[PDB]
């Protein structure tokens, strides 16, 4: 299929084999729609995770005599792209422009679950091996094995280590390298940034790029961080000689624990620069924080009619976090390092200080005596070292480089795909949901519990040109704890983990509820292969024509906005109310758990269809159930009517085929009611028209009726007054509620956000006409 | 179903690989079937609950 | 009343010889008192309500 | 009714959770440290069961 | 079209030959492809103009 | 007007991590400005007119 | 020959069909096999002139 056959489908029954086949459609075009090896870096990366949605505007006018309008296009985006909080070093209890004084914090544990492993083929040396633990000695069975080449792989010795720690795996050749590809891909996603640019919770500032330059900072109080201990092969063996010391990682791995684990690495390819990106991806995450060097020249502010201010007023005392920073993995605790292939007088090649067990000693010594343990991989690799300023290219290299070898020599495409999948669910970030309120008409005064419009989490930062009046937030302490609080993933769960970094104190809250779980990485696989036990599962050297590192991130992203669109259209389909994920959604109504119930059955089904990996680790509502209310923050006076709408409609459309073009609006026999209302002197009241909104069951047997919905209930929302047309001549009349009459509710995005789409590329530096089209 | 294949496994049981350790070492050691294969071999030999 | 003790996976099996605890753990009914029984739970599912 | 019934079960029963770090952190009760996890002082690796 | 049957070919990746070197000194380097097709290799790839 | 940088190939080629020079240089079109664009021309037609 | 069987399979052993070390600084030892795969691979790969 092509992108113009899935944008004349439209829903249709049942819409859960519906929406699936779709996205494998959707994915299997991301696959090919570009090829992005032949373009600059940058321009690749911004391809890759910030993908555009075209879609056309318009509304239509009762009485229209000469009017003229513009048909242009627009290109709608989601998602944060990173995050501005408070200077490290800032003393100051005033609120800054657009720096939020904390963030949240998506920590991810560890999967009881075992990534399934796959039949692999032995090498010759395996063969050999094999031959040795079935057959007994002759000889004869030394057939792969050699002398000739010094400090190799083939030697008598190797054969001994293979026969030693990995017998069940010589029985059994299998691999599975699924949650490292994952790490990888979100690794990539994170320290990039993937979403609309946006890079804060004031919807108005955006960062131009890509960052050029990184920062690398560490906090003992904040990271989550992995003990290291270094051995060359004879003395990791040699330890194990007079019983087993307690934390023993010597037997064979089948079924991975979080708790110590063990790799075997070649001493050719420790000075590989993939080695500390092989460290790091099967360890706990993040042991150091990533930032852009300077903020000032990427992010830029945005105005309501797409005016571009460079230096945001306040960035001389503003971090701009990566996503990176926002992320929190368990991996495992504790690695031994083992360099097979290594002399008693061996140098560890990174940070110095750091002497390897049976290696080169402090003072001049061989053999070095002690197994000293490093707590973070920035004690080690003086590449992370603290307040390092490192080029992204070059830090990117060493993932590159990683990602190719093992998607060319390692992996299977399935096991990519799959990393894929569940990457996208951990992919974006997006703030929390701002909505409005029309308000009701001043003929229904009485009849309403709702009458004055409203509106909820709407805040900008921009000066330069007019504000939108339902942009009435002001960013205190308690209000940025709340909008902190209420941030979410594509499927929804959000966090009620946080951290700060004020004055010049660092602390991070991490609470026992997780937003998910992810499979460790059997290590045993990974020292095998690198010891070319396995035979490889392809020739190829490069994985530009199948499987490279930005088409994976790419597909993953465009995976992740689909998971949040169809997120958002379930939510819609099961009413689940956009105020059931804020800060206060447990204080507030009993309704947020009845649709808690309702919502995750659509996701787990969806999950299951689609991704195959266990729901729970990708969406569970232990998040959610355990909010965190904190101190104040009344909520505004809004009915509880629109869904949860992380993304705009037209991404919604995109993902799941809704057509809500202008043939829907009615512009010319019978199927209204005269609905009466009486008071006590029996006068009437109201004695007013009113048509049935339709059940569900109407629009699961007719898709077209929720278009026609959409074109009844939708007014154009007005900028400079809180008035909308749609309240002078329209209501909603709920006959079972107490107070019978309400407005509109309408998710909210702000121009300033919507200025942004008004160009193919999230680029805004100063030649970019963000303007509207003719006027 | 892995630790149960490898359990029943055909083995030369010589003193260059692990297999010997079953009985240079002691008749409950995890170097073949893991820490947990070896925890859960009698379960595994016949699961039921 | 029942006596509970709480061990990390790695200290459990650190209180055993060559590590390695025992692989079955079910007593005989007319004596549930006689020894203590284990319980292995992963540590996602100990946040569980 | 709960309290005019009485059940004989385990009378010793070990928890053990299985892949987390040396400085866990019983979640629930304060004052309650896992054999192998953080300690009464702040230290890692609780030596006592 | 040699560097494109070059890049295109079959190889062991062993450390006894340079094909290891995609994997052991960086993704962009020129010891197989010589400094010419590793610069242009997306582009012959797919050759357009 | 467009600002120019001269290099040879050795010097050109010697300014970027172990040699060997980005594959592709092609910028987007909102943003042809963003980075320095790169011309490859042999010394026999350099002085063509 | 032997270098291409190097370079295009894991190895064994098997494949030393040519090298020697009878003759003293000659063309044929191993080190020579690695010289040959070391900077050369494409034309093993290639072999064109």
């Amino acid at each position: 299929k092509t992108l113009y056959n899935y944008y004349s489908e439209g829903p249709s029954t049942p819409i859960m084999p519906h929406l699936v086949n779709r996205l494998r459609g959707l994915d299997a075009l991301a696959k090919v729609d570009a090829t992005l090896s032949k373009v600059d870096m940058n321009a690749a990366y911004i391809f890759a995770l910030r993908p555009t949605f075209p879609y056309s505007y318009g509304y239509k006018q009762r009485f229209s005599n000469r009017r003229l309008t513009t048909s242009a296009l627009c290109y709608a985006r989601t998602g944060l792209s990173s995050f501005l909080t408070v200077d490290k070093t800032y003393t100051s209890n005033s609120p800054l422009k657009g720096g939020s004084r904390g963030w949240p914090i998506f920590n991810v544990g560890v999967s009881p679950h075992v990534a399934e492993p796959h039949m692999r083929t032995l090498s010759p040396i395996g063969l050999e091996v094999f031959n040795l633990a079935t057959s007994q000695f002759s000889k004869t069975l030394l057939t792969a094995s050699s002398k000739v080449f010094t400090q190799s792989l083939y030697t008598a010795d190797i054969l001994s280590i293979f026969g030693e720690v990995f017998l069940p795996h010589v029985m059994q050749p299998v691999s599975n390298y699924t949650p490292i590809l994952v790490r990888a891909l979100l690794a990539l996603i994170h320290i990039l940034g993937s979403g609309s640019g946006n890079c804060s919770l004031s919807s108005s500032i955006f960062e131009s790029s890509i960052p050029q330059f990184l920062t690398i900072s560490h906090s003992t109080n904040m990271s989550n961080r992995t003990r290291y201990c270094l051995h060359t092969w004879s003395a990791y063996k040699d330890m194990f000689r007079n019983g087993i010391p307690p934390q023993s990682t010597f037997p064979p791995t089948l079924a991975p624990e979080g708790s110590s684990a063990r790799i075997l690495i070649p001493a050719a390819l420790v000075t590989s620069p993939m080695f500390p990106w092989l460290l790091v991806l099967v360890s706990s995450g993040p042991q150091f924080f990533l930032y852009s060097k300077d903020a000032s020249i990427n992010t830029v502010d945005i105005g309501s009619r797409g005016r571009i201010t460079s230096p945001i007023p306040d960035v001389a005392h503003l971090d701009l976090h990566r996503l990176w920073n926002l992320f929190r993995f368990d991996g495992y605790r504790y690695i031994d390092v083992v360099i097979v292939g290594v002399d008693r007088d061996y140098v560890w090649p990174y940070q110095n200080g750091v002497y390897v067990h049976g290696g080169k000693g402090p003072k001049g010594t061989d053999n070095y005596e002690n197994a000293d343990v490093h707590d973070g991989i920035g004690t080690i690799f003086s590449s992370f070292n603290n307040n390092v300023n490192v080029q992204t290219s070059d830090l990117l290299l060493g993932l590159s480089t990683l990602w190719n070898h093992i998607t060319t020599t390692y992996a299977t495409e399935e096991e990519v795909t799959m990393a894929i999948k569940i990457a996208a669910a951990f992919a974006l970030v997006y703030p929390v949901q701002p909505i409005v309120y029309s308000g009701c008409s001043r003929a229904l005064y009485n009849h309403t519990s709702y009458f004055q419009p409203s509106s909820e989490n709407c805040y900008t930062t921009d000066t330069a040109e007019v504000k939108s009046t339902w942009d009435t937030v002001e960013l205190s302490v308690q209000v940025n704890n709340a909008m902190v609080l209420g941030m979410t993933l594509p499927f929804g769960q959000p966090t009620v983990s946080s951290a700060q970094w004020f004055n010049n104190i660092d602390k991070a809250e991490i609470s026992m509820f997780k937003v998910g779980n992810l499979p460790l990485q059997n290590l045993d696989y990974l020292s095998l292969d690198m010891m070319e036990f396995y035979a490889p599962t392809t020739g190829q050297l490069y994985d530009i024509r199948s499987d490279s590192l930005i088409s994976s991130a790419h597909r993953t992203v465009n995976l992740g906005i689909g998971y949040t669109a169809l997120a958002d259209f379930f939510a819609y389909l099961a009413s689940v109310p956009a105020q059931s994920f804020y800060h206060n959604r447990m204080v507030t109504s009993p309704i947020s758990k009845q649709a808690y119930s309702v919502y995750e059955r659509f996701i787990e089904r969806f999950i299951d269809d689609f991704v195959g990996w266990g729901r729970c680790d990708l969406f569970n509502l232990d998040t959610l159930l355990g909010a965190k209310r904190i101190a104040g923050v009344a909520s505004s006076p809004i009915p509880w009517h629109c869904s949860l709408q992380r993304c705009p409609l037209p991404i919604i459309m995109h993902y799941t085929g809704l057509h809500f073009g202008q043939e829907h609006i009615r512009v010319r026999v019978e199927g209204l009611q005269q609905i009466v209302l009486r008071n006590d002197q029996g006068s009437i009241v109201l004695d007013a028209l009113g048509t049935a909104a339709p059940s569900r069951l109407a629009v699961k047997l007719d898709w077209s009726r929720l278009s026609a919905w959409y074109s009844d209930t939708t007014c154009a929302i007005p900028i400079s007054d809180r008035v909308m047309e749609i309240v002078n001549y329209a209501a909603i009349w709920d006959p079972t509620q107490e107070r019978r009459a309400t407005g509109f509710v309408y998710t909210y995005f702000s121009p300033n956000f919507l200025s942004s789409f008004n160009v193919s590329e999230p680029i805004f530096n100063k030649t970019i006409n963000l303007t509207p089209p003719y006027d």
